[PDB]
C-alpha cells in the first residue's frame, strides 16, 4: 500500500527501509534501546516490526536491525 498524508495512520505490514535495511520490532530492546513501544505507546499500532509513525514524522519509519542505524524511514510512497 501507499501511506496517506504523513503516514500516521498507516498500518500495513511492511518492514523494509529506503536502504534496504530490516525494521527491528517495536517490542524489541536489540540491536537498538529505546522507548517506542507497544507498551508505552497502546494505540499507535506499533505491531511486530511494521512501518510506522508514532510521532508525527513525515512518513512511516522504523528502528533498524542494522547497529549502526538507529532508524530510517521506510520505502513506501505517499498515496
Ligand atoms: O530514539 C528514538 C527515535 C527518535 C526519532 C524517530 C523518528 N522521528 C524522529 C525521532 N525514540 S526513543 O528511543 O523512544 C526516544 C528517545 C529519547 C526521547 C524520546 C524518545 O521517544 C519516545 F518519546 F517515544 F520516548
Ligand atoms: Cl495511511
Amino acid at each position: 500500500q501507499c501511506y496517506h498524508g504523513n503516514g500516521q495512520s498507516y498500518r500495513g505490514t511492511f518492514s523494509t527501509t529506503v536502504t534496504g535495511r530490516t525494521c527491528q520490532s517495536w517490542s524489541s530492546m536489540t540491536p537498538h534501546r529505546h522507548q517506542r513501544t507497544p507498551e508505552n505507546y497502546p494505540n499507535d499500532g506499533l505491531t511486530m516490526n511494521y512501518c510506522r509513525n508514532p510521532d508525527a514524522d513525515t512518513g512511516p519509519w522504523c528502528f533498524t536491525m542494522d547497529p549502526s542505524i538507529r532508524w530510517e524511514y521506510c520505502a513506501l510512497t505517499r498515496c
